[PDB]
């Protein structure tokens, strides 16, 4: 086998990566010029995986402006192909140590219901590190557009990573 | 008549100003939770226009992570309804005039060469200011999906607005 490589996104990656998000079904698909803003501005707080030049997985993430020891994890994909190889928790785990994730101590992230996976993914990572996790209301369901229908998204709150220090 | 109504967007607004985006047919639509996440953490450099309880008027923007002297504008859309009012100008000039963008010394934004009325926006506001504008490639049309057909969005950078 050849193994998998992680790297910051670039802009360039915003179509393969717009191509990855649209290929889950599970995410809700945004332009793919947002995914270039977020490999241009964004890419010190994302991650891609890359196995045999096809990007397999994707994480978008950014320090809360107001509240900024807060990560918030917005999509974190990984291909139908190449799931279940641990690619999800090695860009979480790896998009932790970034040097723009320093003095991060919380995420915060919504999941809903059906992105079973997702759930395990956030709630493995805090139990492997003994962290707190807590769940609160996020963007319910009748938020969202008439006329089609989306799941509530609860936000997940993960931490604090570490203590208060005087 | 009424006058128009401006303040910070909210969460709650993510629908609403997802129905603007679409709206408009011209703009890259983004999916509903991306404007309620303009909404909560980005509020304080975005804006919301309304006129007699509807939605008019949206951008969205964002201090440059890496370069937080940058503010980037993202998305500029009034409702067809209410175009050539001056409420584009009305939210942009407010925008910059708000706490979170005290210390901004430049504008990023990148504005497609057919859309003559962003461009507009965008370089009167650098006229009426005496601050220079400056454009470069930004993200050409090749870097867009295949099988779809964008224009160019070339980088307009608008500074600096001062020296310290
Ligand atoms: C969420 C997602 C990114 C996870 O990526 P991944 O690389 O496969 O995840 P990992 O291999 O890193 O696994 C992370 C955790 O979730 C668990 N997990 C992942 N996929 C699972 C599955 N299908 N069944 C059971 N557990 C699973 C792993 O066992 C691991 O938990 P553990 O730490 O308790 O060992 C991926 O599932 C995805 O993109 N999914 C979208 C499709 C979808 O879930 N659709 C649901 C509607 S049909
Ligand atoms: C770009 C946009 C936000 C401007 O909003 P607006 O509220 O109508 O603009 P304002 O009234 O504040 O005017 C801003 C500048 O644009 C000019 N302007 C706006 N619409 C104009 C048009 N149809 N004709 C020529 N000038 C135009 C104004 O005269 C003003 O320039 P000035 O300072 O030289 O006088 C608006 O046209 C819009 O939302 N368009 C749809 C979204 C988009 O950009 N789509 C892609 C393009 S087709
Ligand atoms: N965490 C995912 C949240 C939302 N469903 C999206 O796709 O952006
Ligand atoms: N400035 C607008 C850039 C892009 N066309 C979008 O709609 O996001
Ligand atoms: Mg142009």
């Amino acid at each position: 086998g050849t193994e998998v490589v992680y790297r910051r996104p670039e802009a360039r990656d915003g179509t393969r990566v717009w191509e990855l998000i649209r290929d889950t079904g599970s995410l809700d698909l945004n332009s793919p010029y947002c995914y270039m803003l977020l490999g241009d501005y964004f890419n010190d707080t994302c991650m891609i995986a890359e196995h045999e030049g096809d990007i397999v997985g994707f994480i978008s993430a950014f320090r809360s402006p107001r509240n900024p020891e807060t990560l918030f994890v917005w999509q974190v994909a990984v291909a139908s192909s190449h799931r279940r190889q641990g690619i999800a928790k090695a860009m979480l785990t790896g998009l932790m140590n970034q040097k723009a994730c320093h003095g991060v101590r919380f995420i915060e992230t919504t999941v809903s219901p059906s992105n079973m996976a997702s759930r395990r993914l956030f709630l493995g990572y805090a139990e492997e590190k003994s962290i707190p996790s807590t769940v609160t209301v996020g963007y319910g369901a009748e938020m969202f557009p008439d006329g089609t229908t989306h799941e509530d998204e609860p936000l997940f709150v993960i931490g604090p990573f570490f203590n208060d220090i005087g």
